[PDB]
């Protein structure tokens, strides 16, 4: 129960799972805290210690802007901070399966959260489940967000862009040099992660860099050809001069706005986050992944177009309702206390507030192929529209795309599409297969018999979390025993794909091709 690591020794907890037992550190730290000088710079690298470090609580979350559209609603502040906000918070967990396993995959978890939220310590990140059952390590790290994690000046190092990016590979090379001794085998590890995790892990396969610390990835509902996911370097200029007349830190030398905001209290520069959007929106990433010339050497879009990322193995795969969840944080009209019937006014205004810099032409030609019925008189036609409208555009049409585009260039791709909305589900049901909530599944909640799912979906939690570790394993997301559908790999040209549920896993084609030639080739342009 004690481990001697590159830096030190590190004591953990063992728990009891399913009448079995694994071992938990929770909370080791893998660089300098980032304080005082080094706020907004790369992660440096740990030195040694003395003792035993006591690696079992979760450790500080880092600085973020907690949601509170809706107090005391689980459906929300399931995803807030469940442990302090600190600058100090750069540390990972592992989670090992005893007996002490010989030579292990290892799973490593990155959170989503816009690029401004996110904590390894979120119950639905739990990787106690996965350990027990298939028997891989499981690996989970906290990276900066927000500004303290994405403020860029480009190319001057002290505030250089990408740090919470670096921060995740700063950890990938620590299970490099430090898993065989948990029992692991760094030759075989998966990324995988969702939304702004996912959209990161589909940049490690661009980044260079991070080549040699992974095999294998797995992209939940993100990528990081969403428009969400990368700020562009017009953008980031405006977004941290922004921030500097905010706190009153304006300068010419650049260098000395960056010092000034170092001396600025972290709530300081929480506070003024929000309002560096000129029209912000439910999807804004106030401080995002750059092009830095470091960690992302070009524009991504390109390198995907042109071949220049990792060759591997993916699993990749989005939900049936994606888009809902966000109509609740600002669409007129919209409530999760009521059903949302809205009517085409209200529709044409929430157009308004999910694509506000967007000319009034392209606003009506989205209205024009989401709005063309089977069926003028249903009720929820509107409400519907705006919540697919909003899905396709942020995750499921990019995620296709990232899928073509790195399959076209000779690799295994496998994708899902998840439609099974969770029966303890909070939110209210014309929100449908939310964002976010398959997670739950992959972690292995549903293998808790004793917390209220059906049995169904503890079958089902079962069958993804086995081709889940069959992919981290085998390269191949097979369930070989139970005589399952296979799941068959994406190509370019059949485009199929694999839905998941509790009735029936079917094997289908070519999802949203008409929502989605929309939205990759007719409304870039406008
Ligand atoms: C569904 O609810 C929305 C919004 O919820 C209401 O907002 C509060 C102000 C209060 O009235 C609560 O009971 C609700 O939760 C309704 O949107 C409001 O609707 C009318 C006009 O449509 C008006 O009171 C407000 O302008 C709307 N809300 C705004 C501007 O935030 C909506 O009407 C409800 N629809 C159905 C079918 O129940
Ligand atoms: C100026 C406002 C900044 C909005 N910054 C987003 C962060 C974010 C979380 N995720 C994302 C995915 C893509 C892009 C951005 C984000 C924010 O806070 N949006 C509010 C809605 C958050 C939802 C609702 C709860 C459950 C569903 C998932 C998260
Ligand atoms: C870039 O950010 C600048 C601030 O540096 C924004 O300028 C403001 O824009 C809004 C309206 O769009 C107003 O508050 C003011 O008219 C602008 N302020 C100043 C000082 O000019 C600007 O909107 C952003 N650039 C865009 C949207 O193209
Ligand atoms: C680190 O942990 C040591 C071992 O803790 C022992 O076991 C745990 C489960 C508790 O029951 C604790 O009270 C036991 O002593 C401690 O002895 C030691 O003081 C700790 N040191 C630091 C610096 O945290
Ligand atoms: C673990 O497996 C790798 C190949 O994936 C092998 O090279 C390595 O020597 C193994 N280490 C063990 C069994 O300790
Ligand atoms: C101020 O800018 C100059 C170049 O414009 C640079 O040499 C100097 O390092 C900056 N100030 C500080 C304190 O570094
Ligand atoms: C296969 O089926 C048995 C029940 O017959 C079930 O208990 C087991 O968990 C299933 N295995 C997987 C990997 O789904």
């Amino acid at each position: 129960i004690i481990i001697a690591t590159k830096n030190g020794k590190v004591r953990g907890m063992q728990l009891t799972v399913f009448g079995g037992t694994v071992t938990a550190f929770l909370g080791i730290p893998y660089a300098q805290p980032p304080l005082g000088r080094l706020r907004f710079k790369k992660p440096q690298s740990l030195t040694k210690w003395s003792d035993i470090w006591n690696a079992t609580k979760y450790a500080n979350s880092c600085c973020q802007n907690i949601d509170q559209s809706f107090p005391g609603f689980h459906g929300s502040e399931m995803w807030n901070p469940n442990t302090d906000l600190s600058e100090d918070c750069l540390y990972l967990n592992v989670w090992i399966p005893a007996p002490k396993p010989k030579n292990a995959t290892v799973l490593i978890w990155i959170y989503g959260g816009g690029f401004q939220t996110g904590t390894s310590s979120l119950h639905v990140y739990d990787g106690k489940f996965l350990a027990r059952v298939e028997r891989v390590i499981v690996v989970s790290m906290n990276y900066r967000v927000g500004a303290l994690g994405f403020l860029a000046l480009p190319g001057n190092p002290e505030a250089p862009g990408n740090m919470g990016l670096f921060d995740q590979q700063l950890a990938l090379q620590w299970v490099q040099k430090n898993i065989a001794a948990f029992g692991g085998n760094p030759k075989s590890v998966t990324l995988f992660g969702e939304s702004a995790g996912a959209a990161s892990v589909s940049l490690h396969l661009l980044s260079p860099g991070s080549h040699s610390l992974f095999t294998r990835a797995i992209l939940q509902s993100g990528s990081f050809n969403a428009p969400w996911a990368v700020t562009s370097l017009y953008e980031a200029r405006n977004r941290t001069l922004n921030l500097a007349k905010l706190t009153g830190c304006s300068r010419e030398n650049e260098t000395e706005i960056i010092k000034c905001l170092r001396n600025k209290d972290p709530q300081e520069i929480l506070l003024n986050e929000a309002f560096v959007v000129p029209y912000g929106t439910p999807l804004s990433v106030n401080f995002g992944p750059t092009v830095d010339g470091d960690f992302l050497t070009d524009m991504p879009d390109i390198l995907l177009e042109l071949g220049q990322f990792k060759k591997t193995q993916i699993l990749v795969g989005v939900n049936k309702d994606e888009g809902t969840a966000f109509l609740v944080y600002g669409a007129p009209g919209f409530s999760k206390d009521n059903n949302s019937i809205i009517t085409r006014k209200e529709f044409q205004e929430g157009l308004k507030i999910f694509f506000p810099g967007v000319s009034e032409f392209g606003k009506e030609s989205i209205l024009f192929h989401y709005t063309d019925w089977v069926d003028d008189q249903r009720p929820e036609n509107y409400r519907e529209a705006l919540g697919d409208v909003v899905g396709d555009y942020n995750f499921i049409c990019p995620a296709l795309e990232f899928t073509k585009k790195f399959s076209e260039w000779g690799n295994n791709a496998f994708f899902y599409y998840f439609e099974h909305r969770s029966s303890k589900l909070p939110w209210p049901e014309w929100m449908g297969v939310m964002h976010g909530y398959e997670i739950e599944f992959v972690f292995g909640l549903p293998l808790e018999r004793r917390d209220q799912y059906t049995k169904a979906e503890e079958i089902l939690s079962r069958s993804i979390v086995k081709r889940w570790a069959n992919f981290a394993k085998y390269g191949n997301p097979q369930e070989t025993q139970n005589q399952s559908t296979s799941w068959p790999v994406f190509k370019s040209t059949e485009q199929k794909y694999l839905t998941l549920n509790t009735e029936s896993t079917r094997i289908m084609t070519k999802l949203r091709a008409q929502q989605c030639r929309f939205w990759t080739s007719f409304f870039p342009k406008v």
